[PDB]
C-alpha cells in the first residue's frame, strides 16, 4: 500500500587510490546488471566510498531508480539538511546513499557524532528519505555503523554502535513522523544475529525483529570469494538488516532475505598477483519485503 520492497547492500566500493585493485569499476557494472538490484522500490547502499566507482554504480541504476540521494558526507549540496559531525576536512565520505523508484520528497544526511578517533576520517552516519508512493508517505533511513575494528576494541565498538543507533532513534523521535507511516531503518548494522548485542540493537534502534529467509549470514568467509580472501579464518556473521521503527505502522509481515546471487567471474590482473572473484561485494545483499 505504502509497503516497500527494498534492498540494502554494502558494496565494498573502497577508495581506488588506497585499494586500486578491488574491481570497483567492474563490480559497479556487475551490480547494475544483477537481478537482486532490480525490481525493488528503494535500495540502500553502504561503502559507496570511491567517488568515481560509486557514481558509476549510481548511474548504472538511475533508469530504474531515478530519485537518488547524494552520498553521505560528500558535500552539503543536494540535501534538505545536513546534521551531525559533518566535516569538510575528511578525505572519505560516509559511503551511504539511497535510490528510489518513487520521488524522494525530503533527504537529510546525518554524520555520526559518536565514533573512533584512529579511523574518524569518515563521515559515517545515516541518510533519511521520505518517499511518496501512491500519494502517501513512507520513510527510509539507510545507515552503516561502527565496524568490529580490532584497534578500537570490541567493547568500544559495541558502545560506539549503541550510541550511533541512539542517534538514529533520537532523530526518528525528534522528527515526529506520524505513527501511521512506516519508518524503515536498514543497512550494515554490524551486530551479529543471535548475540547479546542483538537485543541491544533492537532496543537502541527502537525496532521489532523480522522473519528471515535465504542464507544465514551476510558476511561469509566460507562462501563469499571476497570475504574468503580477506579473512580466510573468519566466522560468518549476519550483519545487514532492514527493520522498521516499532512505534510506527508495520509492514504486513516484514522479511529479510539474504541474497546469494553471484556475478560471472571477474578478475584483477594486479602486477603482483592474478586473482578471480565471483561476488559483488564481501557482503551479501538483503532483500526486504512482505509476502
Ligand atoms: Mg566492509
Amino acid at each position: 500500500d505504502t509497503d516497500l520492497k527494498l534492498v540494502s547492500h554494502n558494496v565494498y566500493m573502497l577508495s581506488t587510490v588506497l585499494y586500486p585493485n578491488w574491481g570497483q569499476y567492474k563490480r559497479a557494472d556487475l551490480i547494475g546488471q544483477s537481478s537482486y538490484i532490480k525490481n525493488n522500490d528503494v535500495v540502500i547502499f553502504n561503502e559507496a566510498f570511491d567517488n568515481g566507482a560509486s557514481d558509476k554504480l549510481l548511474s548504472n541504476v538511475k533508469k530504474e531508480y531515478p530519485y537518488q540521494t547524494p552520498v553521505l558526507g560528500r558535500s552539503q549540496s543536494g540535501w534538505d539538511k545536513t546534521e551531525g559531525s559533518y566535516s569538510s576536512t575528511v578525505a572519505e565520505d560516509g559511503g551511504v546513499a539511497i535510490v528510489s523508484k518513487y520521488p524522494i520528497k525530503e533527504k537529510i544526511q546525518h554524520v555520526f557524532k559518536s565514533g573512533c578517533g584512529f579511523d574518524n576520517d569518515s563521515n559515517k552516519g545515516f541518510v533519511y528519505t521520505k518517499i511518496e508512493k501512491n500519494g502517501k508517505n513512507v520513510h527510509v533511513i539507510g545507515t552503516h555503523t561502527q565496524s568490529e575494528d580490532s584497534r578500537c576494541g570490541a567493547g568500544h565498538d559495541r558502545k560506539i554502535r549503541a550510541e550511533q543507533m541512539k542517534e538514529i532513534s533520537d532523530f526518528v523521535k525528534k522528527k515526529n513522523i506520524p505513527k501511521d507511516e512506516t519508518v524503515y531503518i536498514g543497512g550494515d548494522l554490524n551486530v551479529n544475529k543471535g548475540t547479546p548485542e542483538f537485543k541491544d540493537m533492537l532496543k537502541n534502534l527502537n525496532v521489532n525483529d523480522v522473519l528471515y529467509a535465504g542464507h544465514n549470514s551476510t558476511w561469509d568467509p566460507q562462501s563469499n570469494s571476497i570475504a574468503k580472501y580477506n579473512y580466510p579464518n573468519g566466522k560468518p556473521e549476519h550483519l545487514d538488516y532492514i527493520f522498521t521503527d516499532k512505534d510506527h505502522k508495520q509492514p504486513k509481515q516484514l522479511v529479510n532475505e539474504v541474497v546469494t546471487e553471484k556475478p560471472k567471474p571477474w578478475d584483477v590482473y594486479a602486477a603482483a598477483y592474478y586473482y578471480v572473484y565471483n561476488d559483488f561485494s564481501d557482503h551479501y545483499p538483503i532483500k526486504a519485503y512482505s509476502k
